[PDB]
């Protein structure tokens, strides 16, 4: 079979091997011959505005798919382009590659043409940047490169390799061309202890309000053995921003209009696939007060940080769940503390969805951002269904009034652990592209879409079905309310009242205004059957979010919120007897 | 005089006492602290789309006017958007401070909101990267790192601070506010040996055809030591893409359509602040077949970069040009091989700009680029004076073009040797801002303005009168010619006919677009009446430039360009003798 | 129960819970905080003559015991000493704490005392390293490192941690102080899965010359379970240098003296807890023509490096072992090719072995360092039981010819994969006093001990009952071989006659010095009843090792041997010319 090839032609051919039936990026001399090895394989090649936005694209089908993707981009500018995308996926922790392209060998540090230290930029925020300078080991090293995304020898993230221009052009033997380097690979899927399962069992069985939160190793599975695990506890269920759509709306334990509650009283807390990082306050002990801990991962980047588990599990997530709810068959679960909390849920989750259609202006005149999530709920089972529907959300009172808003979705994708702002678009893009047959709608503060704005021209080259729709407060709005509530001088943080409408029509794709919140119904209908399709939505500065009232932008010094750093502060002081002075 | 204050407004103050008028950057609560003390002391706060372009601002500012300008960006996504503009900055070796935002001490390593290892990603494009932990020194690390800039311990280029949001509102005691670090510094004037200059003066006496070619430290000064050096020396003169506009275009010696014919005859090239990279064939005896070597620089980076002097000199430029051209006093230089150059470059230089004005549309039917430059040249006297414009160029072919097509500017910057695309828009922002009476325009591809043209917004919202003038070619064309001629498969290279005026016009710009070359003139005329103003011009696909005819896309082994490649693999191969044997 | 308290007394009291009961080190004023509080928990602190040797000590304590051990060092040059130390831990995958000092916070880049950048210097040989600036968090941070240090969110090796001084001396409230983190943690137990174990016995049943090579992981068991897979599976056993001891001599799978014909012929390479690196030919299909590949580890460290399996089992293991042992049951394994290579090992095991006893002296009239291997041979049974003794090899030719005369330790420990010269003295401290009841023997060339044989003092110091038989051949002489193969020109590599006894008898232990070999046995039995001792043995220069001749000098393109380079070539010529 195997004849000496270019590594060019292997590395295409490894990627397809692997499974990757699209390519992400933005063309330069230096990656052209592998871009040209894709083509003449058949992959399709998603050619974008700004690299970056590439691998964001890949960062989401990654997500949504489970499939590892790829991102290429060009020496010098084309990879420094990227880093944000890269800082983002390795905060997320989501597989994906980067191929860089980068100068010829015998040009090394004399100043060649885009010359700039791509894997020691790199090094800190990928679990490997490598300059692949052997011919004979280059589909070795993808194949390693692979793996290391998935999360061997560090956990799962972003990789990088790129290959000199002059490597690229070499001959690779055929011996070395090895199938076992070539061919896709099953995720690993290591399985529990039976001992830690039956510890965890028993603590479930002592506990009285015990309490999951999910994170992404839970969002790697389909839920039904975290359910299974759920009936067999009676736990109250909470999930996060990156572990939505797990566990049925009207599931008895699906209580997420109550996180507070649930933190506060829980008395045993089993993290699933999830980090006790700013988002859950770091598991201190002064947000979940009454909680043992118990850790469930697949990577102890979810079992080790801040908080130890009085049993940690190491194994792929379902297989962990399944094997404790089986050692539940025979536990009754008092749900007195979880039936309470739902039957409360229910009602407050009923009561603000349907306040969502009507929300009043605010006192500028302007539509408040609920009525943007109560149009969407208004044609839900009309002219789309929610449950299939992948939903985006970005900004900052905008992204803070989409995670109460949006409640429906199949699948849900932000800005993330990072606040990565301008995720909207490319996020729309590789999801569309992922999910052809499914409604794709993407929710974004203006100041996050400016961002990533023009990539609205390659939703419309390469017909990416998105809606856009972006809530145009003529502001940084979550920035400039944190400047007048604790400095009283906004500066800075004005935008203008821009035609995002007028930047979607630039670009070919359909876009409509919107002032009168009556309006908005028919407006994101036509929207969604002229996709690509983007609705300005003129919007309130007078709407405080959830995350602008508890101090999100202050940056307190030990929490993400000024009312769980309240509780730090004093569970600092707890205790410290006579040997307490004053600072003076 | 001094009481304690925090450490944020001693920050505020050390800028504004070292001659910072004005700060690029885009708000976050991290910088929020240090953003409100330099509003409260009058200092302009320039906010932007991208954190990215607030870089290009600070690189454009300082560039232009030699005063180390600011930019300030918040912790996470806010420093990872500027690495492009860093690397460019580092490349260009440009000093500017970049102030990051970052998360508070005790939450270290915890997962706090935005955390990623800035200092790590940028310490390999940098100066000095630190995160400062102690108040009582910040002042005395702002100093230290602004030293840095200048080029102290390394060479001139970006620096970058960041201050945990706690240290930044901790009081420093007033003993520890030195004035000798919030004081203003001077530049150093390092000065020649009088040895050297006697050697450098006799080298010029010995040669017949001398030639100097300037760049970056030659920049820096005002040009009129380098003319006495080049009328006392009969050198002739060419400049570099960073060195525009420092010897009259009339001089004996300005002879810059002779670039090839000075570059292959000269028997004495002396490099003035200018680096030997890839922009210069690597000062390789292949592309400088006769040419002894003399260089002069205030830093090593132009000194030792892959050609040694004859004799060098490490001082401040002028200083050393002024005493070479002192110690050529009764010197009557062998002008012959000048004059003829000369001779032939008026005409040439002559004939190739009155040619612009009527410049044949491409076989598509659309405008050849070229008509851009004419249209310019002949608005000049009339609505505008190119010799007080700031002219800005970037993109592929279109920058080639800009290249020839661009002589009577005041000043000019572009893309770079690290080849940063999108570079236009901020880079006009900043020039705009700096030099609020002078003419700004910016000749950009298709391509590269999709990076920034959200940046339109700023300019409208800050009132940089800056004119943007857009290559529309519907491609990134030079990399559609590279892909068409070395591989005959043309993918992921096309753009679409966008509507760049349409998108200014959203912004709240003044847009036209122009499909008929006779329109160009009038076009241009009413954008710089109404700037901010951008000019979409549909432009032809078949317009071959110097640098896509000359390999610029297809990164051979040795050199950037084809036809210095080739001289480079002959020279390789000069000599060998018996010793030689075939590959197989 | 909590109360306020210092830094420096919350990391005593982490690391004695944690299950350290020695400290190897050397003192300094940015450490003493930490140094005095764990005086006064009674945590032993054995201190050294240089870093580096302690963190050599912290490397065998771990690697013997499975107990993470710990070394601390003062600020600047005390942390630059031990680099060579964690880059070796590193390369091997061995868990163990640097504890650093570095100058306090206020003087950050203002050129303090004894600064440097540690945590930059160290990044890249270490899984973490981490200068610790908030007091609330020292105990959480020490924690997280220490499950790090075991391979969390990366794979076992070495971690490195710093408190500037003014931390160390700044109060812990007692809410911080969380029970949680001061707790000593048992090691993870992922298991295998159910459908690749029985992918592995399907492989095994398929397989005529099935062959397991043991590694790192394989010998964090007690070989019991890899013994029931050898049983159920019928394949011929290779141990490596890190994985000595956990199959009898005289199991009919045991057929160490035949490692190249197993690798030629072997149609199922399984590796266990083992990287297939340059000691293993880089797993290369031109050093193990015949073999499929299956891979078993507990770090992907030992599964996708070099090769792939065709089944990867990511799991502890033993668990991994003893269900693919199961899933065998009732297979009946072909064993012709393992019994043929054992009858022939065995015959040339032991021809070898007695051999030893009656090595002629070289050229120059020196004894032959295979004598020194006799003697000790010749006191098994009689004045020690070499099977309860740790053995430890350093050096060139001298640790060749050990590689081949120690057939019988308790544990084996040696220059390792990153071949750190100077590793006998400071591992057989390390050794002695994690087992004070064993005997401990180490053997090194001159050269290699001359890095650290002031060390001695150290082993003296703190009744380290070490005995240490330097093989004295006056050079560096695996490199004086090489240049006089290859080059023609022998410069540089020659030492002279020291005496290595008056060495250690000026620091207080036992010396003897041997010139002929009929003393070796006498010398060596003097040395056991008087350590800490040291025999310097006066050896040839002119006695070829195993590995003479190998190519290791000269350091071939694609592998470290000649023979596998040469093989390497072979394979990139296949089908070259071969396009049409
Ligand atoms: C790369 C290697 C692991 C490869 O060595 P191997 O071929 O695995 O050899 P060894 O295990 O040492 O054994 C070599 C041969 O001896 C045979 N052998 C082994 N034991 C015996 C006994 N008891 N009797 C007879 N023969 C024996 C074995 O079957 C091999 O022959 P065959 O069956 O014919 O193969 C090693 O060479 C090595 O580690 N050296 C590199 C240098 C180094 O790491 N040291 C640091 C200091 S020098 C660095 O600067
Ligand atoms: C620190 C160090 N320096 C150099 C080497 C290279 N090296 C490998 S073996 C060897 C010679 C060892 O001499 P010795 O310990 O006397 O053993 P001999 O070969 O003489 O028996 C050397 C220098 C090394 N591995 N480590
Ligand atoms: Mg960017
Ligand atoms: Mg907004
Ligand atoms: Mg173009
Ligand atoms: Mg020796």
């Amino acid at each position: 079979a195997r004849q000496s090839v270019p590594v060019a032609s292997l590395v295409a051919e490894f990627l397809q091997e692997h499974g990757v039936d699209r390519v992400f990026g933005l063309q330069g001399g230096h990656i052209q011959p592998i871009w040209d090895q894709l083509a003449r394989r058949g992959v399709r090649i998603v050619d974008v505005r700004d690299e970056g936005s590439a691998v964001h694209m890949a960062h989401a089908h990654t997500e949504l798919t489970g499939q590892t993707a790829v991102a290429m981009v060009t020496a010098g500018p084309g990879v420094t382009n990227t880093v944000t995308a890269v800082a983002n996926a390795s905060v997320s922790r989501i597989p994906l590659l980067v191929i860089g392209g980068c100068p010829p060998i015998p040009q090394s540090n004399m100043g060649p043409l885009q010359d700039i230290p791509h894997t020691a930029i790199l090094e800190p925020i990928t679990r490997l940047a490598r300059t692949l300078r052997s011919a004979d080991q280059v589909l070795r090293e993808f194949d390693e490169a692979w793996a290391r995304a998935s999360g061997d020898r560090g956990e799962p993230g972003p990789v990088y390799l790129e290959i000199p221009t002059d490597v690229l052009r070499r001959d690779v033997p055929p011996a070395l061309q090895m199938r076992e380097h070539l061919r896709a690979k099953p995720k690993r899927r290591p399985q529990p202890h039976p001992d830690d399962v039956a510890a965890v069992a028993d603590l479930i069985r002592a506990a009285e309000k015990p309490a999951i939160i999910s994170g992404r190793g839970a969002r790697t599975t389909d839920g039904t053995d975290l359910v299974r695990l759920l009936d067999a506890s009676g736990a109250a269920y909470l999930d996060t921003q990156e572990s939505r759509g797990l566990v049925p709306d009207s599931h008895p334990a699906a209580v997420g209009s109550a996180r507070s509650a649930v933190m506060r009283d829980t008395d045993l807390l089993i993290t699933v696939g999830r980090q006790l990082d700013y988002q859950l306050g770091m598991g201190s002990p002064a947000v979940f007060p009454h909680a043992k801990v118990v850790r469930i991962a697949d990577t102890a980047s979810e079992l080790i940080d801040n908080r130890r588990g009085e049993v940690e599990i190491l194994a792929e997530p379902g297989a962990a769940l399944a094997a404790i709810a089986d050692a539940l068959k025979d536990h009754t679960p008092d749900t007195s503390w979880r039936d309470e909390l739902k039957a409360k849920h229910r009602k407050r989750a009923e009561d603000y969805r349907q306040a969502l259609h009507s929300t009043e202006n605010g006192a500028d005149g302007h539509i408040h951002p609920n009525r943007i999530f109560g149009a969407l709920d208004a044609l839900d089972g009309d002219v789309l269904d929610l449950g299939e529907t992948i939903m985006i959300a970005d900004g900052g009172d905008l992204l803070s009034f989409g995670r109460l808003g949006i409640t429906k979705a199949r699948r849900y994708l932000d800005a993330g652990a990072f606040g990565c702002l301008g995720v909207a678009t490319p996020f729309a893009i590789g999801a569309a592209l992922a999910y052809p047959d499914r409604p794709v709608v993407a929710v974004t503060g203006d100041g996050a879409f400016g961002i990533t704005a023009t990539e609205i021209d390659t939703a419309v080259r390469h017909d990416a079905k998105i809606v856009v729709i972006v809530s145009n407060n003529r502001a940084w709005n979550i920035e400039r309310y944190d400047q007048a509530e604790n400095y009283g001088l906004v500066v800075g943080t004005d935008l203008a009242d821009s035609d995002y409408a007028g930047v979607a029509r630039a670009f070919g794709a359909h876009g409509e205004r919107v002032t009168d919140p009556a309006e908005l119904e028919g407006a994101i209908r036509r929207a969604l059957a002229n996709a690509p399709a983007l609705v300005d939505v003129v919007t309130t500065q007078d709407a405080a979010s959830p995350d602008s009232g508890k101090g999100l932008g202050f940056v307190p010094d030990y929490q993400a919120l000024t009312p769980w750093n309240d509780a730090e502060v004093a569970r600092r002081q707890e205790g410290i007897g006579s040997a307490w002075s004053h600072p003076q």
